[PDB]
């Protein structure tokens, strides 16, 4: 059976996974947290459960360099609820790491989210239109982000968000990993991830 | 850059250290990786005793000594690297309870027959000797969930009766495949087609 030590995880995070409740692996930790941590771009058929996020949590906290003062990593979902879930589950992963996690979902005066990116964040989970905001607003700094999850994909590429998540994607240095974790691919994912994501391993 | 950073434990380590290996090498820095997650490997390397160490590190590192069983094979073409290979696995985890045979032409049968007996966890074969012990139930591959073909250009060249087409079908349909080979003819990337899926390249 497959351990979570087997993956070569920091002490801290082991013991936020450890105290969390998370003795052994899921099947979608299983499946997909070796190769995330090997930087190749991520392409997953996944229903919209929780396991989902740990399976990308996981490895998006362990390659975060805590001492590194910037903006590191990405996790795009569509709702505030899923904002917040997720968040729950970093900020749970992360607690023996000095690592600075980010929420935003709009809704509130700008100047939170400017006041709040002044300091350190290593980790920004968002809904994709405030922190497009943010990023063209240049409050957000996206050169260190080196990885990205689109969570829900068919969701953010639907129509009710108007193209912004490729805006949001033109701001990522070149040099990158993409997560994309999706229940169904319909052509807007499709074209989506044959644009901007480069030969993904897939996961069913 | 350094071997510490690939997800590999401190006995490996020691084995790769005594061995005199102090950095990967290109072909070893770019497949280790890749291979302890699990993926099909397709990469072209010409020969080298560290092609080798890209693909005997990481099955190393897999296998569960605990389990007397074969967990991995690896298949190359002349029983002289046959010889050598085992001799490197040998070292590379000589502080690991890993038991290694040498399934080729030049030992007896029922030499071979009594050590399948015992405890193997990783064979290095020459396929013809390996596929007529499986064929005869002696070389049980229930756990054999990765397997190695090295110079495949020349496993699969002069194989006008199928043997490593054959063979395949021997191990469990879901399994790692990592084949390593100078030249990609026809018979290579048939065999791919066929037998792998969706393998990660390296060059």
């Amino acid at each position: 059976g497959v351990e979570f030590e087997d993956f070569c995880l920091g002490r801290d995070l082991l013991m936020g996974i450890f105290e969390k409740g998370w003795e052994k692996p899921s099947p979608i930790q299983e499946a997909s947290i070796g190769v995330a941590l090997t930087g190749q771009d991520i392409l997953a058929r996944a229903k919209n459960g929780t396991g989902k996020t740990g399976a990308y949590c996981i490895p998006v906290i362990e390659k975060i360099q805590p001492a590194l003062k910037a903006i590191q990593a990405m996790v795009i979902v569509p709702t505030r609820e899923l904002a917040l879930q997720t968040s729950q589950i970093c900020v749970e992963l992360s607690k023996h790491i000095q690592l600075k996690v980010m929420v935003t979902t709009g809704g509130t005066d700008l100047r939170d989210d400017i006041m709040r990116l002044n300091g350190t964040v290593h980790l920004v989970i968002a809904t994709p239109g405030r922190i497009l905001d943010l990023m063209e607003k240049g409050v957000a700094k996206m050169e260190h982000c080196k990885t990205l999850v689109l969570d829900e994909a068919d969701k953010l590429l639907s129509q009710d968000f108007q193209g912004i998540l490729d805006r949001l994607i033109n701001f990522l240095p070149k040099e990158r990993q993409v997560m994309l974790y999706s229940a169904t691919f319909p052509n807007t994912v499709t074209s989506f991830m044959q644009k901007h994501m480069h030969k993904p391993y897939e996961i069913n």
